[PDB]
């Protein structure tokens, strides 16, 4: 018997897509994701490093009492670092998102991402990911629920339910989001059903520690219990 993991990329897929399903079922059209608008993603993200939720949230919202993103831009590094005091380490976040407005502020329109629309896929994403502090998954994640296009975001959840389900080996977060994006469709509802849905899926059974294998809707497909059954151990390294 075969793990997952070693299966020919096709086969991997149509695992994906029976996973999707699954999940669909459990969770349908439940949506675990904050959903902001453009400029607040991304700002948010590079507040978000090694920082929990509710500290990151404080730390936009004071943010933002600075002012609109022009003053922002304009406000003295000093002022912004104070006032994002609640994130990580914000002596070098401050700079990081001034330099984003500032690239952002220069781009075609106003502080809008626009025409990230109706640009190329590869250069759309690679024009979000030359920003200071912005990822491939930030990119993914603004490109995909912002402006609909056919990216695939792999955050923790995404990344370590996949994994253990064996729909990918073991590798990098940043080398996932391709691996995983080469076995789906170019369809972003789906996409974006997908996402939502292993967020929840990992928030709730396929927890970080101790995962609920029993209460798993993927259990008799998965690597993970195949291997190692109720000791599916934390996802590491
Ligand atoms: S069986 Fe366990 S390890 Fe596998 S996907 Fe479900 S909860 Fe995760
Ligand atoms: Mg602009
Ligand atoms: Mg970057």
């Amino acid at each position: 018997a075969p793990l997952n993991a070693a299966r020919p990329a096709e086969e991997r897929a149509a695992l994906l897509a029976w996973v999707k399903e699954r999940l669909h079922e459990e969770y349908g059209d439940q949506d675990p994701t904050p959903r902001r608008d453009p400029m607040h993603e991304l700002i948010s993200t590079i507040l978000s490093q090694r920082t929990t939720h509710a500290d990151e949230e404080a730390a936009y919202q004071e943010l933002r009492t600075l002012g609109d993103w022009d003053a922002i831009t304009l406000a003295p590094t000093d002022a912004v670092a104070h006032a994002i005091r609640r994130s990580n380490l914000p002596e070098s976040k401050a700079p990081r998102i001034q330099e984003t407005l500032r690239r952002i502020k220069a781009a075609p329109g106003g502080y809008d991402l626009d025409f990230l629309r109706d640009l190329p896929v590869k250069d759309a994403l690679k024009w979000l990911t030359d920003l200071p502090g912005v990822g491939v998954k930030t990119a993914s994640l603004v490109l995909l629920f912002n402006y609909a296009r056919p990216v695939f975001p792999v955050d923790t959840h995404v990344h370590r339910v996949s994994t253990r389900v064996g729909v990918i080996p073991r590798m990098g977060e940043q080398a996932a989001h391709r691996a995983l994006l080469a076995l789906l469709p170019p369809d972003p509802p789906y996409l974006y059903e997908l996402h939502i849905n292993f967020l929840s899926h990992g928030r709730q059974v396929c927890t970080w520690t101790r995962p609920k294998c029993g209460k798993c809707i993927l259990r008799e497909r998965c690597d993970a219990y195949a291997l190692y059954g109720d000791k599916v151990p934390s996802f590491s390294e």
